[PDB]
């Protein structure tokens, strides 16, 4: 029955037709070839076409929009005529042909693996499968059992699907269909299974807290119980030294117990705030962080006060108070502990007594140490006031309980009841609160808990007044908010005061207290305000008025004081003060005169320092000694935090005692930490006692600063620490300890900059006045020696003390290069700073020089170091006061050689100091006998006596074995005892003048003296080389365990073994023929030496380097070893010696390579940290000095030839070149500015000394004239004398290295290369001896099997080092780890999303949402971190990359639990939903490129396509941690709680202050204009913030969201703006300007949380207005502080934004005229308005031209000429739209066209200014200059266009004409925009294409009625509106262009049709123009076509914007 066939036909037809059977566009096509062979027949060639086959009914209305029409076509022309029932038998087999036949299909938006994004895919629900299905292909692009899915999951916005067995990982899929979509496949898989036939209990977090709190208790005991006990103390003697010591453990201590004491008040606050919450509410964790807070902070305190007693106890006092007080305190604590227990049934009222009774011991134990400064005064206040707020909530619980009487409604009344009782719990608490942080309220953190507190009571107090509102009208409620009034009135009172003692200066005010500082503030805000105008005059007006107030003062209170003298004086002061603000007037005048000019404004600041210097001597010094007690404070408070985070750190990390992980870095951080801590508390008291002490004050400005990097490093290795502990409790303190030190650094880097600007230059003056007092106290050391009582100090080894005063004459020696080098750059204020660094390395050197005298028992001995090191401080001072001489005044050549001397003379005592230690011995004693044995050599070389040439030749070369032997006696020795190596030196030296006792032998007794100069030359190298060898063991010999000397030795040995060599090579005759054979095995001996110990790389090119190296090694000795063999076998005496030779190359090569690679392999394990590798390469260093020297030693000698003397030159412009290379990488790599400065000046005098040499050179070359011989002479001596101040100042201990330490079974891994290799090396010196025998001997049996052996051993030692090479391959096996990890953390991701579909995920009860988000957000800032250095690691080094591996494994775990826990406890599906996917893709991302480094692995071999997967893995990787933080900080930031805000703005601006610089990519003007663009936003930012805290402030969480991530903005390009400007000046002042409004956001950010947390108060509002109105200042000075760049200019940017502006106005007012609004005022005329267009617009041309010609020069002339061009325009503006006015409404399309023009005349005048801008102050043939002076002829073109516009615009007579024009001129420059490619910022979608392609059809319908009616009216009212559409239709066509969804081939197909429409209206307007000129009938006909022409266009443009969306 062909019937049932037809109707199979039809659902087949209708199936795929209607879209709902996935189909794609091919066989779509041949099923629409069916279609034609059954309901059109056979197909005709000509009778089908198209047009008239209609395709909605006949393909997928899905596919019929691709438009592959013709293809359909042929199709069916293919299709043939044949029969339709076979064309109905075929449709239905290729309808079963698919797999996607015969069952349902839904869309569902999949999320792609690794991204945020979403792509469709037609999922399909089978019989027997379950396919996802691509959306184009529609075919299956993955396959899925029905039998294998286990628990299904339907959600009303997604479906996931599990399959648990074949794939690890479920299927996550969103759609609206979830639940039918569930409930269908749920039938499915029935039918597959029907086929088959057969509270005293606590809660877990409460449990937690019990744990920490029993521990912290049984560690609260146990500390108790170790007071009773004074501890000890090693004995010190009275060594005045000793007592410094004695005294500042004291000091350290006493500040020490003060920090715990803050952090155990604080603790107990905390506390006290936190578990007020109702139980089943309270955040646990936290409270068990403040647990462990108090018991950590107890122990170290207890450990703190037993030391403190001791010492004590030394002295007279009595350490038995102080130890009453220590046990009184922890049994407090300990009962405190006892009351928080949650098990407890205690009532609340013991808890805050056990509270109370912790801040009264805390006062105590702060009284008997001596440091509880806070005034009792102060205390009294506070307890009267917290009384006071007790009292006044008493008074409105009276209110609220009466009320609750009169009241009759059931739960109203116990509401109002309820709110009363809370209102008194919360008073009492916050009394109790006040009580606990009475004693230590210096503390920051206790002041939070207690405004805390503040904040609890003032809630309860609003809740009193909302019930008492829930009464009815009475008088009641009258005085329910009086009471509340008083009440809220009181805690302000008492926060007021609280932050009033927050920062108070001291106890003393002074009678100038308030007018000097706010003369401090005035002139802090006009040094601020650099390159501003406006605010300097502002500011510098009201400092006038504040500083004549004080000077009245002044002089009114001379007035009242009677002595003559007295009086006298301070009428001078005012005097001083009164002149010092008259001229600070008149800058200010002047300034205000002349705004743009730069000298002006340098005028006023430098009057206001003047204004300040003469106010410090005018009254006592206030404001330079205010600016020091700010600084004091800071400091106190950052040693303070830094003392917490160092206790919690020790406590947190030795739970897991894990030797891997951050936990070591961060050991290795704190103890730096706990080592720089003393200093800056000592310099803190010292200034502290003395207040009118300058040099008190520097020292504590450097030691501030020096403290700043170390803390950084702690605060950095913290934040890395907190994910990986495993004890929350710990965590959580450690990360708030780090937060708070974060804090304090960044105020302290505020506050010791504002105080340096403060204290004047250090003049270098307390330089002198140091290296005094270290004379005056050697001295009385030296008087302690001969009383015979000098002891050692307790931390003092001799062998510690001989290897400090080692590194401390070298920094010695570094900071006088320093110094030398700025003071050669001339009278420098940097001069004072390498001073200081000379004093501190002084003091080094004489402390450790007072050790080596207390150590050792000899008199002599003492005497002799005693003498020495007071040599060398006298020497210093003479130094010092030659510096001083020096930088008082510039240009003396005298001074410059007087220092070079004195300089000289001080290095000479330095070298004495460490020569003159007797533990280093007889290595001077070698090298005066290398000295003397070189000098003997030196002169007359006559051979004394002939003997026997050849006999006494072999005597040579036996006396160059001993050589040989004797340094390899030297680098073994290097490995052994101090003694060991002492006596190598003297063996080595004795054996040095045997071999030149030969040498000179050979010298003379060598016939020719062609002979004798090589003999000479050789000599001396050798003796050179040894004398550095020697050099190299008396460094090891004052420092044995440093790894870097060692490999310095080594070298030194190769070197040697190599001037050997050389001589041997060259000198000794070729006779015997197996020299070189005896060279070869010196080199194996000393490069087997340079094997045994592999601790520090021996070389930079990394591990898959070395392994390269070491296969090119491998067969260069292959083929030398097969060379050897053949010219063995041959008899062949030089190509076997030369083959030889080559084959010792290889070996060497080969031994470097593999000790390279067991460096390598033993740093790559995971336990061994790696090192910084220094500055400057210390071998290659070496190298490049020794070839200097040598190369000047051979032009030194007085017979010149041109050979050597060419190979000279050569050879000193290549070193010379490569150490200004090394130079300039090391200043580009340190971070000290000092030693950017001095490392570029030294690579300055490098080169040009090297210049200067090269040019006499070149004058010698070929001539030999003996005055030029003599001025190279004279000139070699300046490259010398730089070079060796460049060595001396590289040399500084800082510089050089950090060496790396191996983990033990690094050294496990590392042994198999080391063996393998010495094998190899013994196995090659038998071949050697083999082969140099076969050269004696032609042929005998034994000895060729021997050779063979030798060759395989070699060949077997190579192949095994090679498999160990290729199979150990570091950085694979961590990598596999990590990446199973991660696959981990995967499933339970997976499986946590998937319980949370179908809610059944349980959550967490105990901590609460906020702390678990900012778990993940600080998880995922460490994964952002670690990310790039995993990729350079992978692109590079092996080693790193398995570090970087697994420090982010380590990191993705606690994520995904913290990311569980937070989706767990939020309850709106989605959002949880969102942090769950977010997570999963920063993991899955994270697994991609993990996958693609251990693909790349660091080789650098790797094909271009792992790479780029790399590059694309982390671009994945970067968006996902985004993503995910945006996700994070805009879900905390909804909630109130602003946390990661301000810590996001304090570590930002730690990281602005510190980093790598490099002079980075860009210019300043590009970073000037985007940061200005950053400083805008976050001005209106703070006003709208401002507006919404009174409007709505709920929106106070989003705004301040916005601004820390624009203020993260602005401080990431401020460094590189900083280092980019071409002053550095003006970098630091954007850097400290950019930090303080860092402070200022974040104080603002603060505010604006707590009153989004609290709307309703009066106060926080208020607080946070004051902070709005900081925060604008700061904006402003940042704004005045980016002005202040000439490159580019700020008037540029405000002229930009001005003509934007007066854009917007025009478009405005084309609004208002096309409206018809605009109307004529009176009878104004238009001629009037005419002249006034053609007077400004001639003004405006030439404002133009004088702009192009002042577009190079200063920024004052390009500032007038951007100001005056903005005014011109403006002024245009406003005349066109008068002259618009007087046109009238009753012709608007004439005013539409005038403010086109006026407006495209703006646009290119925006244009102009954008140009100018890009070229300011430029060569004359940049092509800036050309762009720009294109667009001044853009400008002129479009400014004539309005001239005559308006010229023939008076009359109506060529309204068209000029309309058609304009629009043509329009359209023209439309064009020419999209003749360059930019992308514009807008992109739009295609429903406003299709708007705009109707716009232009009726424009061109009106364009043909306009050219037929030739009349004025239509024709200008076509010209306008045909040119906004077209222009728009153009811009958003681009708009479409550069949008990346569109793809590049129709992007292009609609740029091509585009620029076709708009040349065929151009030509269309030129045709129009011709019928207006000519009458023109047959051209107004021929209008037609082009409008044909156009619409042809149009339809293609329809095409083009149909195809994308």
């Amino acid at each position: 029955d062909p019937v049932q066939l037809n109707l199979l036909y039809v659902q087949a037809r209708d199936d795929i037709l209607n879209g709902s059977h996935p189909v794609s566009f091919d066989k779509a096509c041949e099923f629409a070839g069916f279609q034609c062979q059954i309901q059109f027949g056979p197909h005709n060639e000509q009778k089908h076409k198209a047009g008239f086959l209609d395709l909605k009914d006949f393909l997928p209305k899905e596919y019929v929009k691709q438009k592959g029409e013709r293809k359909i076509f042929q199709a069916h022309k293919n299709c043939g005529q044949m029969s339709e029932i076979e064309a109905k038998v075929r449709y239905v087999k290729l309808a079963r042909s698919l797999k996607t036949y015969g069952v349902s299909f839904f869309l569902v938006k999949e999320k792609m693996k690794g991204k945020n994004k979403l792509v469709p895919r037609l999922l399909g629900i089978t019989k027997e499968c379950v396919m996802r299905v691509d959306e184009k292909t529609k075919e299956v692009i993955q396959e899925w059992s029905l039998t294998n899915i286990k628990r299904w999951a339907a959600s009303p916005k997604s479906f996931t699907l599990d399959f648990g067995d074949y794939q690890d990982g479920y299927y996550s899929v969103q759609t609206t269909e979830g639940e039918q979509i569930a409930q269908l496949i749920a039938g499915y898989i029935d039918i597959i299974l029907k086929k088959k036939k057969s509270m005293p209990p606590l809660t877990s977090a409460q449990q937690a807290l019990t744990g920490t709190i029993n521990s912290s208790m049984q560690a609260v005991q146990a500390a108790q119980a170790t007071l009773d006990d004074f501890e000890t103390l090693p004995p010190l003697g009275q060594d005045a030294a000793s007592k410094a010591w004695r005294k500042n453990k004291m000091d350290e201590s006493k500040h020490e117990i003060h920090s715990q004491v803050d952090a155990i008040t604080a603790g107990t606050a905390s506390v006290v705030n936190l578990t007020a919450g109702d139980p089943a509410e309270t955040d646990y964790t936290a409270v068990g962080c403040a647990v462990t807070t108090i018991s950590s902070n107890l122990t170290e305190m207890s450990r703190g006060v037993k030391l403190l007693a001791a010492l004590l106890e030394d002295e007279g006092g009595n350490g038995r108070p102080l130890l009453q007080a220590a046990k009184g305190l922890a049994g407090a604590v300990s009962e405190l502990l006892r009351s928080a227990q949650p098990a407890s049934a205690e009532p609340r009222q013991n808890l805050l007594l056990a509270a109370g009774n912790v801040g009264q011991a805390s006062g105590e134990l702060l009284q008997q140490i001596g440091e509880s400064d806070t005034d009792p005064h102060f205390q009294d206040v506070l307890m009267q006031l917290a009384n006071a707020v007790a009292s006044a909530a008493a008074a409105l619980v009276l209110k609220a309980k009466s009320v609750a009487q009169r009241t009759e409604d059931s739960g109203l009344q116990t509401q109002v009841i309820a709110a009363a009782t809370q209102c008194a719990l919360s008073t009492s608490q916050l009394v109790a609160c006040t009580k606990v942080v009475a004693p230590t309220i210096s503390s920051p953190v206790c002041q939070e808990q207690l405004v805390e507190a503040g904040r609890l009571v003032a809630k309860a107090v609003e809740g009193c007044v909302s019930a008492s509102q829930a009464a009815t009208e009475d008088g009641q409620l009258l005085r329910g908010v009086g009471a509340a009034a008083t009440a809220v009135t009181q805690a302000l009172n008492e926060l007021l005061q609280h932050v009033k003692a927050h920062a108070t200066g001291a106890g003393p005010a002074g009678r100038y207290d308030q007018a000097t500082d706010t003369i401090l503030t005035v002139t802090e805000n006009i040094f601020s305000s650099m390159g501003d105008a406006g605010e300097m005059v502002r500011q510098a007006r009201i400092l006038a008025q504040a500083t004549s107030d004080l000077v009245n003062a002044i002089k009114a209170d001379a007035e009242g004081e009677s002595d003559l003298e007295n009086s006298r004086k301070l009428l001078s002061a005012a005097k001083i003060l009164a002149d010092a603000t008259a001229k600070m007037v008149e800058a200010a005048k002047g300034a205000a005169a002349h705004p743009d000019s730069e000298e002006q404004q340098q005028r006023l600041r430098e009057a206001a320092e003047g204004l300040r210097m003469a106010t410090n001597a005018a009254a006592q010094n206030a404001i330079k000694k205010k600016l020091v007690q700010r600084l004091e404070h800071a400091a106190k408070q950052a040693a303070a935090s830094a003392t917490q985070t160092i206790a919690a750190a020790q406590h947190a990390a030795s739970a897991p005692k894990a030797s891997a992980g951050p936990q070591p870095l961060l050991v290795q951080s704190c103890k730096a930490v706990a080592e720089q801590i003393p200093l800056l508390v000592q310099g803190v008291r010292g200034s502290q006692a003395q207040p009118d002490s300058p040099s008190a004050q520097l020292a504590l400005i450097a030691a501030s600063q020096s403290f700043l990097q170390p803390g950084g490093k702690m605060v950095a290795a913290a934040k890395a620490s907190v994910p990986t502990i495993q004890d929350q409790a710990s965590a959580m303190q450690l990360s708030q300890c780090a937060k708070n030190l974060g804090t304090a650094l960044a105020e302290l880097r505020t506050a010791a900059q504002k105080a340096q600007e403060a204290c004047g230059p250090l003049e270098m003056d307390s330089a002198l006045s140091v290296v005094q007092n270290l004379e005056k106290d050697l001295q009385e050391i030296k008087a302690a020696a001969r009383d015979g009582k000098l002891k050692p100090l307790p931390g003092e080894t001799m062998e510690k003390c001989t290897q400090d005063l080692g590194n401390s004459t070298k920094a010695v020696s570094s900071a006088i290069a320093k110094l030398l080098g700025e003071i050669a750059q001339g009278n420098e204020n940097y001069a004072g700073i390498a001073a200081r660094d000379v004093a501190g390395g002084l003091r080094s050197l004489a402390q450790a020089a007072r050790g080596v005298a207390a150590l050792t028992s000899d008199p002599a001995v003492q005497a002799i170091v005693l003498d020495t090191a007071s040599d060398v401080l006298d020497k210093a001072s003479s130094l010092i006061e030659e510096a001083k001489k020096a930088s008082g005044h510039p240009g003396d050549p005298e001074s410059q050689q007087r220092l070079a001397q004195v300089a000289k003379a001080v290095t000479q005592a330095l070298n004495r100091c460490v020569s003159c230690l007797p533990g280093q011995r007889d290595v001077d004693n070698a090298l005066r006998a290398v000295g003397d044995a070189s000098k003997r050599l030196l002169s007359d070389l006559l051979p004394p006596s002939t003997g026997t040439f050849q006999e006494a030749q072999s005597r040579l070369n036996e006396a160059a074995a001993g050589l040989n032997q004797a340094a390899t006696e030297l680098v073994q020795a290097s490995r052994g005892t101090p003694q060991d190596l002492a006596r190598a030196s003297g063996r080595f030296g004795q054996d040095f003048s045997t071999f030149l006792e030969a040498g000179v032998e050979m010298a003379g007794q060598a016939p020719s003296q062609e002979d004798r100069a090589q003999v000479v030359s050789n000599l001396k190298g050798i003796s050179m080389s040894s004398s550095k060898l020697l050099l190299a063991a008396k460094a090891l010999s004052t420092d044995p365990a440093s790894p870097n000397l060692k490999s310095q030795l080594a070298a030194a040995a190769r070197a040697v073994t190599d001037s050997i060599n050389q001589l041997i090579t060259m000198c000794t005759q070729q006779a015997p023929g197996q020299k070189e054979c005896d060279n070869a095995l010196r080199q194996l001996e000393t490069v087997r030496e340079l094997l045994e110990n592999p601790v520090q790389p021996i070389n930079d090119m990394s591990y898959f380097g070395c392994l390269d190296s070491v296969m090119e090694n491998s067969k260069v000795l292959g083929e030398a070893m097969t060379g050897i063999s053949q010219n063995a076998k041959n008899g062949n005496l030089p190509e076997f010696g030369d083959a030889i030779a080559t084959a010792s190359k290889a070996l060497c090569g080969f031994t470097e390579a593999a000790a390279q690679a067991a460096y390598l392999v033993g740093v790559s394990d995971p336990n061994s940290q790696a090192g910084q590798q220094g500055l400057v390469e210390p071998t290659q260093f070496a190298r490049a000095n020794q070839a200097i020297q040598m190369a000047c030693q051979s032009l030194g000698e007085p017979g010149c030839t041109q050979a050597q003397v060419l190979s000279a030159a050569t050879i000193v412009a290549k070193h010379t070149s490569a150490l200004c290379n090394s130079c300039r990488l090391a200043s580009a790599r340190t971070a000290n500015p000092t030693a950017k400065r001095q490392f570029v000046q030294s690579a300055k005098e490098v080169a040009n000394s090297t210049a200067n040499l090269v040019k006499t050179i070149k004058a010698l070359d070929g001539d030999f004239t003996e005055e030029n011989r003599a001025q190279c002479r004279a000139a070699t001596a300046p490259l010398l004398e730089a070079v060796d101040n460049l060595s001396a100042f590289a040399s500084n201990p800082e510089f050089s290295s950090v060496p790396a330490q191996i983990s033990p079974e690094g050294r496990a891994a590392m042994e198999p290369i080391v063996i393998s290799a010495k094998t190899m090396l013994e196995s090659a010196g038998g071949l050697i001896q083999t082969a140099r025998a076969l050269a004696v001997n032609p042929r005998d049996p034994p000895r060729w099997s021997v050779l063979a052996g030798h060759s395989r051993t070699v060949s077997d030692s190579i192949k095994k080092l090679i498999t160990s090479m290729r199979d150990k391959a570091p950085g694979q096996l961590e990598c596999e780890t990590a990446i199973a990890a991660l696959n981990s953390c995967l499933r339970d991701l997976d499986q946590a999303s998937l319980a949370a579909v179908s809610q059944q995920l349980a959550p967490r009860e105990g901590i609460s949402q906020e702390a678990l988000h900012t778990q993940m957000l600080t998880a995922v800032q460490e994964i952002s971190h670690l990310i790039e250095p995993l990729a350079s690691a992978a692109r590079a080094e092996a080693s790193q990359l398995g570090h970087k591996v697994s420090q982010m494994a380590q990191y993705f775990e606690p994520l995904t639990l913290a990311a569980v826990g937070a989706a767990s406890k939020t309850l709106s599906h989605p959002q949880q939903m969102a942090l769950l996917d977010q997570t999963k893709t920063l993991a899955e991302s994270a697994l991609q490129l993990l996958y693609t480094a251990k693909e790349a692995g660091g080789n650098p071999k790797q094909a271009a396509h792992t790479q780029e997967a790399l590059e694309e893995a982390v671009q994945m990787m970067t968006e996902a941690v985004e993503d995910l933080t945006t996700t994070l900080n805009e879900a905390a930031s909804a909630a109130g709680v602003v946390g990661g805000m301000v810590d996001s703005i304090t570590q930002a601006i730690n990281q602005l202050d510190e980093g790598p610089m490099g002079d980075p990519e860009g210019s300043f003007v590009d970073y000037q204009t985007t940061m200005v663009r950053t400083a805008k936003a976050i001005a209106v930012t703070v006003q709208e913030m401002v507006t919404k805290s009174n409007t709505s402030p709920e929106e106070l969480g989003p705004l301040a969201n916005q601004l820390t991530s624009d203020y993260g903005r602005l401080a990431s390009q401020a460094k590189p703006a900083a280092v980019a400007a071409e002053n550095e000046e003006i970098g630091a002042h954007i850097k400290h300007r950019v930090q303080e409004l860092g402070h200022g956001c974040s104080a603002l950010v603060t505010k604006a949380g707590a009153l989004q947390c609290s709307p309703s108060d009066v106060y926080t509002k208020k607080e946070l207005i004051e902070c709005a109105r900081r925060v604008s200042e700061k904006v402003s000075h940042v704004l005045a502080a980016l002005q202040a760049g000439n490159r580019g200019t700020q008037a540029c940017i405000t002229a930009a934004s001005a003509v934007s502006g007066i854009i917007a106005d025009l478009d405005t007012t084309i609004m208002f005229a096309t409206a018809g609004t605009l109307n004529r005022e009176g009878a104004e005329t238009f001629a009037d308005h005419r002249e006034g267009i053609l007077k400004t617009a001639k003004v405006l041309v030439e404002d133009t031209k004088v702009l192009v010609q002042n577009a190079a020069g200063s920024q004052e002339k390009l500032a007038q000429a951007a100001q005056s061009s903005v005014a011109t325009i403006t002024r245009l503006a406003d005349v066109v739209k008068l002259g618009a006015a007087s046109l009238g409404a009753e012709d608007p399309e004439t005013q539409v066209v005038l403010i086109n023009a006026v407006k495209d005349v703006a646009k290119a005048l925006g244009d102009l200014i954008s140009a100018t801008k890009a070229a300011a102050g430029k060569v004359g043939d940049d092509p800036a200059v050309w762009q720009l002076k294109n667009s001044a002829k853009v400008m002129v073109t479009n400014v004539t266009s309005l001239l005559k516009t308006v010229k023939a615009v008076e009359d109506e007579a060529t309204k068209g004409t000029r309309a058609l024009e304009a629009t043509t001129e329009h359209i023209r420059q439309e064009l020419a925009v999209f003749c360059s490619p930019e992308p514009p910022a807008k992109t739009s979608t295609p429903e406003d294409f299709i708007r705009m392609t109707k716009g232009i059809t009726m424009a061109t319908a009106k364009a043909v009625a306009a050219g037929n009616s030739c009349r004025q009216e239509d024709v200008i009212a076509t010209a306008n509106l045909s040119r906004r559409a077209i222009a728009d239709m153009l811009r958003a066509c681009k708009e479409a262009a550069f949008h990346p969804e569109v793809a590049p081939d129709v992007r292009l197909r609609a740029l091509h049709y585009g620029r076709e429409c708009a040349n065929g209206y151009l030509e269309l307007l030129d045709h129009v123009l011709l019928t207006l000129q000519k009458p023109n009938p047959d051209l107004k006909q021929q209008l037609t076509g082009h409008s044909k022409r156009v619409a042809g266009s149009v339809t293609e443009l329809i095409q083009a914007a149909e195809a994308m969306k």
